[PDB]
């Protein structure tokens, strides 16, 4: 047969992900790391299967795998607070999405108002938690 090459089955799970098939294409970003394990985006990758999956603690793992790798990842400050907001991390979450905006800030990448969104609604939602 053939066996891919990383970047092949990176570029297999994200097709996988598009299709809406998360956990095979969490198995397919697994298979990418066999490959070679010192990419970053592929753990960041396989967090959002897990996040589609609801399987935060597997999704933060991932998380801290990609912050090893890459200290200046925007994408993975962002999606470790996106996993700390799920789990009711509060405080941790809102500072990691204000991590994320600066940093995005300082790499001029253009999300929109996307990173500020996502600060005020997770702020809404720690005022809420916090006013019961
Ligand atoms: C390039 C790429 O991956 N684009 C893309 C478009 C749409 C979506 N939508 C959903 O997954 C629901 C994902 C990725």
């Amino acid at each position: 047969g053939a066996s891919p090459s990383a970047q092949e089955l990176k570029e297999q799970g994200n097709r996988l992900f598009v299709g809406r098939k998360y956990p095979e294409a969490a198995a397919c970003y697994g298979r990418a790391i066999t490959r070679n394990p010192l990419v970053a985006v592929y753990y960041t990758n396989r967090a959002l299967c897990y996040l589609k999956m609801q399987q935060h603690e597997q999704a933060l793992a991932d998380c801290r795998r990609a912050l090893e790798l890459d200290g200046q990842s925007v994408k993975a400050h962002f999606f470790l607070g996106q996993c700390q907001l799920e789990m009711e991390s509060y405080d941790e979450a809102i500072a990691n999405l204000q991590r994320a905006y600066s940093l995005a800030k300082e790499q001029r990448l253009n999300f929109g108002d996307d990173i500020p969104s996502a600060l005020r609604i997770a702020k809404k939602k720690r005022w809420n938690s916090i006013e019961e």
